[PDB]
RNA sequence: AAGCUUGAGUCUCGUAGAGGGGGGUAGAAUUCCAGGUGUAGCGGUGAAAUGCGUAGAGAUCUGGAGGAAUACCGGUGGCGA
């Protein structure tokens, strides 16, 4: 209802699909958008395309609470990790900081191995 | 039968290391339990379904624990048969 100029935004892009969440930096959800729910299957449903519209869904939240400060906490290996913020910080918002929040193992228990086809 | 020493070794004073064994306890990440903010998706793939989703998931912020495995330093750098 007041507006209060700042937020802190979380993204996660992987090879199957990426998820865009607003908060304010006091951990509070304000919106949210990923490429699945954008409508997309398969080898597509990662796609820069298929995250840059779930930024332009997402850049329609927070207008009532007057957001344009923003920081973005970065995740996930996936081409979605870079059009999302283009997108985002020419629908009215304002980067401040970009940090990558990766979590890793460093390093344990045993190598990751999956998939063979 | 008896000398000699070059063979082999030890000692004085020093050199180096992820060698082994006994007992402690600490740096994080899967994951799950619990609450705030929040909403309809998440997961897979050439596609998917089982599965997880309003029984409020995933995302975020926070509180917390068992147990396995221990980034950088780390290298033409080392130890053990």
């Amino acid at each position: 209802r007041k507006q209060v100029s700042d937020g802190v935004a979380h993204i996660h892009a992987s090879f199957n699909n990426t998820i865009v969440t607003i908060t304010d930096r006091q951990g509070n959800a304000l919106g949210w958008a990923t490429a699945g729910g954008s409508g997309f299957r398969g080898s597509r449903k990662s796609t820069p395309f298929a995250a840059q519209v779930a930024a332009e869904r997402c850049a329609d939240a927070v207008k009532e609470y007057g957001i344009k400060n923003l920081e973005v906490m970065v995740k996930g290996p996936g081409p979605g990790r870079e059009s999302t913020i283009r997108a985002l910080n020419a629908a009215g918002f304002r980067i401040t900081n970009i940090t990558d929040v990766t979590p890793i193992p460093h390093n344990g228990c045993r190598p990751p191995k999956k998939r063979r086809v």
